[PDB]
């Protein structure tokens, strides 16, 4: 009306993010990029470069948010970001909610309005279960699976209030939500060492496709991607043996995980 | 000399933990009961009539955990708890660590020890997912997911020293065990609108145990984990509280 469709993408770690980032802006999409620590934001956002090429109207923020601390982080009062510009160096600014960066972007010709999240529940476990700490699973599973659900809920809740309120809307691709699980959340595929890391994507994937069902008569599109092993950390000889039991699946890498997203999201 | 092997039995709800206690008892174990209230422990504990027709070292006992309020039950200076008798109504007991029941019952001849654990991870979800909050997000979670790994690994921890602790214990004839218990809901077909988390944290379950199996392979430990239908409470797809303590005891004993 013109309405100017934005990403949210959530928790991203290993260049992940920075990746499925880039494929949406390539494609003309916003982002508002949701890390949890000013580093891991900065790794994440696209470059000035890709900035600048981008079609007039393109935004991109970032927000600074601890997965670590769910359920606190819900309740806090606002949120400190950062704003991006194609010609000076970013700027702090502070939002209301996690969607407010589409209302400050917005005027009377343009609306931009949260089209897609992608959880992409990054959290990585390096240590067997008899070793690890309460605080340690907390953690995996506040970044990887809780928080990941709350984002999930409160999206929908808002994709279902936007096409009651901007009725045009039904023109636009379905609203989308993506959440990322790992090769590790079933199957043959189990390493020591990745004990709740592995029970965090298999229930980030379950809820997932419980979610769908529950989804089946609105209009709202749910799905889980469950990509293999993505280059670096992350090494016993059967599984190197193991991860051969087949290709493409076994591995993978950001590029790949940033396309696979966008033919679920370009799908019709 | 004489090593008595003794079961934990963990969020038992809608009887099942009712039936696996019942099996346990009649094979000849002792139990500990860890129920969320006084209400739940009650329904778990077998009754005083089959407790007087147990042999005479058989012992149960129940401690109150709220497992809701995970990590914090982990920092405890002490549980309260009960102990049955065959021949007297229950005595209130303090107990300093969830074994420490084993080293109550033992005398110099007789030493009671933690064989066998089942996490029953209870909790049911009726609420559609975006209708949850996530205060009944956390204490789905925590119930089903979060205490059981904790109960798991503060177990194997428990398993491991004692026998180092006991070299006699390697001739027993059932091998440290655990086994927890997921739901058919947890995969594959059976997708129930209002059941996204509970689904969640059960094939959350599902997945620790099998993982944890491989890192308890060159260990004594049996880690196993069990897939029910869907109990007689709500409405090989179907089970009965029942049917699954048979298929808990011959998990244990083959």
């Amino acid at each position: 009306m013109h309405y100017l469709p934005v990403a949210i993408v959530t928790g991203a770690t290993r260049g992940i993010g920075k990746a499925i980032c880039q494929k949406l802006f390539q494609k003309g999409l916003s982002c508002i990029i949701l890390g949890s620590t000013k580093e891991s934001i900065e790794r994440t956002a696209i470059d000035r470069g890709q900035l600048q090429s981008g079609l007039s109207y393109q935004r991109q923020c970032a927000i600074a948010i601890d997965f670590k601390k769910w359920p606190h982080w819900l309740d806090y009062e606002s949120y400190d970001g950062i704003e991006y510009f194609k010609d000076r160096p970013p700027l702090k600014q502070k939002y209301s909610t996690l969607f407010d960066p589409c209302n400050k972007w917005s005027n009377n010709e343009r609306r931009y309005y949260v089209n897609l999240l992608i959880n992409c529940a990054g959290l990585t476990q390096e240590s067997l279960s008899v070793r690890t700490t309460a605080s340690q699973i907390q953690d995996i599973m506040n970044v990887n699976f809780m928080s990941p659900v709350t984002m999930t809920n409160i999206c929908i809740k808002y994709m279902m209030k936007s096409q009651r309120r901007w009725p045009e809307l039904s023109g636009q691709a379905r609203p989308t939500i993506v959440n990322i699980s790992s090769i590790l959340h079933s199957g043959k595929m189990k390493v020591p060492g990745t004990s709740v890391y592995s029970a965090s994507k298999a229930a980030l994937s379950r809820f997932t496709e419980v979610l769908a069902a529950e989804m089946e008569p609105r209009n709202i599109r749910c799905f889980t991607i469950s990509p293999g092993l993505v280059k670096g950390t992350d090494p016993v000889e059967a599984k190197e043996m193991l991860e051969r039991t087949i290709g493409a699946s076994g591995t993978s890498a950001p590029a790949e995980i940033a396309e696979e997203v966008w033919s679920l999201y370009s799908r019709t």
